[PDB]
């Protein structure tokens, strides 16, 4: 069990709850002897915008810019911007990719959305054909570790926000599964801002605890039924 | 009449199918006598990252940075960065906000995600109280005009991508409904890229044609049931 983990981390403040979850991941995975890398997006001033700056070569059509076409061709030619290919190396080497982030509008913060848009390009993360179970990152695991303002009860079928799993669909299925990841069950730390000090440490320790045995876990069945029920 | 429309547009290429949909909207709504404003995020090099540059002057806590709180206060205290307040003014004035974008990872392109993250701050778009039915943008309509790479066949309950309504939930319900918008039926232009000019013109025309009677429309019931039910 010599494993490589990439944590893609998206919080502005090292002393945040997200920051603590990120750090206990690094501590506990390091302790196990795993190889660990963190992409700290805000600290890298990570570029989120999909633009023609992401290709440095001769464009396939320089008069009508098609991001998807130009990045696919640029990946094959190796003329992608280097901040993109630096992240791809990290992914390629990883056995597990953990995403650590606060929920922003039922989704990831824009800086991490940009990571997904720019890094997971055609040719690297998927092809046509070559997606979902035939996606190019098959054999890798991914895991969303999410924090929320709202409560667990708010994130139920009958609660105001609907079930937590509803908002996971575009990320777990439309992105990770599409790229061929197997998806481990999400870690959702609900409403730490509201929680007591003891409840906070508890949530942190539950994460650290889960990580002790993460390599023994099976992935979820990443299906409409899992996310939405019958 | 005197209706005000903001189009928030997220495409790199003026000649794109998205560009054409935005321009038809400008043309037809202008023709009707509406007041029309376009936020061209890519042309504006719109900042998507939520950072402490979003607050001008001195922060409520320069030691430990909490984006939500710092921007809550800054809105209340009129100290938000001008790119944000410029956008908020456009929204405040609008009766209808149309979002025009290609689908990126079952969601909006990161640059548009950044607009939602940074522009729809606490105190402007929502508060305790005032969310969902009572959110601070009540009285306004919102409409998502999405283009996809995938076919309508794939975006069904049993198709590989699941029902298009599944990916609408975080946008329509978690974001737009949450802020008080009444949400018009989405405009989904499926797989323009592989369609014939005959079918493309048809999609553009349905859009122009739909815009003729947009102000007569009923909002969808923006419910978990509308999105996931039978
Ligand atoms: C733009 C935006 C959009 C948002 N959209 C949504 C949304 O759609 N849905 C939703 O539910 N929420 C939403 N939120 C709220 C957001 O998800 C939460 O504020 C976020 O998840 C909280 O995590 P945090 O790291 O920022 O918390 P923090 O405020 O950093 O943490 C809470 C407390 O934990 C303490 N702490 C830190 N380390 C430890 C430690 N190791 N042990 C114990 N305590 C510790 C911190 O000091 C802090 O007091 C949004 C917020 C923003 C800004
Ligand atoms: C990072 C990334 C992530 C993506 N994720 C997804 C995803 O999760 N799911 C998914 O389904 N797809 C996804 N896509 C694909 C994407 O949604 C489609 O490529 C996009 O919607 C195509 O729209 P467009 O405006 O760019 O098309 P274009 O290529 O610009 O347009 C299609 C054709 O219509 C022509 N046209 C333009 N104007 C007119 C007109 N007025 N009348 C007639 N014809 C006209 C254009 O010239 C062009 O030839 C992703 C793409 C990228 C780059
Ligand atoms: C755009 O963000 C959202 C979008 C959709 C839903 C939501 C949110 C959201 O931000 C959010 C919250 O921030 C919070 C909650 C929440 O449900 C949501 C959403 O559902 C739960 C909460 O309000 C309580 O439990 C109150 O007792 C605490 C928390 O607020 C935090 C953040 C601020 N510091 C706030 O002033 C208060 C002190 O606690
Ligand atoms: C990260 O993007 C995605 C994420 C999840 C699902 C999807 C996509 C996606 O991009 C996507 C597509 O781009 C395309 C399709 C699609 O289903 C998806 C997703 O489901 C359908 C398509 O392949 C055909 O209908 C061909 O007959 C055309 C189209 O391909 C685009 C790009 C190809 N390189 C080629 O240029 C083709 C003409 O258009
Ligand atoms: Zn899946
Ligand atoms: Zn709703």
């Amino acid at each position: 069990a010599g494993k490589k983990v990439l944590i893609v981390y998206a919080h502005q403040e090292p002393k945040s709850f997200n920051g603590s979850l990120k750090n206990v991941a690094v501590d506990e995975l390091s302790r196990q002897g795993c190889t660990v890398t963190v992409s700290d997006l805000y600290a890298m001033n990570f570029e989120p915008r999909a633009t023609d700056k992401d290709i440095t070569g001769t464009l396939s059509n320089p008069e009508v810019f098609n991001y998807g076409v130009e990045t696919h061709e640029a990946y094959k030619q190796r003329s992608l911007a280097s901040d993109i290919t630096d992240e791809q190396k990290k992914v390629r080497e990883a056995d597990l990719v953990i995403f650590q982030f606060p929920l922003y509008w039922f989704s990831v913060p824009a800086i991490l959305k940009g990571w997904m848009d720019r890094v997971l390009c055609q040719g690297f993360a998927f092809d046509i054909p070559g997606f979902y179970d035939s996606g190019l990152l098959q054999g890798k695991l991914a895991l969303l570790s999410v924090t929320t303002g709202g409560t667990a009860e708010m994130y139920t079928k009958t609660g105001v926000n609907g079930d937590s799993r509803y908002f996971l669909w575009p990320l777990q299925h439309g992105t990770l599964h599409f790229c061929g990841f197997k998806v481990l069950a999400p870690q959702i730390s609900f409403a730490p801002e509201i929680a007591s000090e003891e409840e906070r440490k508890g949530m942190v320790a539950a994460w650290s605890q889960r990580l002790q045995t993460i390599w023994k876990e099976e992935p979820i069945p990443c299906t409409a039924h899992w996310h939405f029920g019958q």
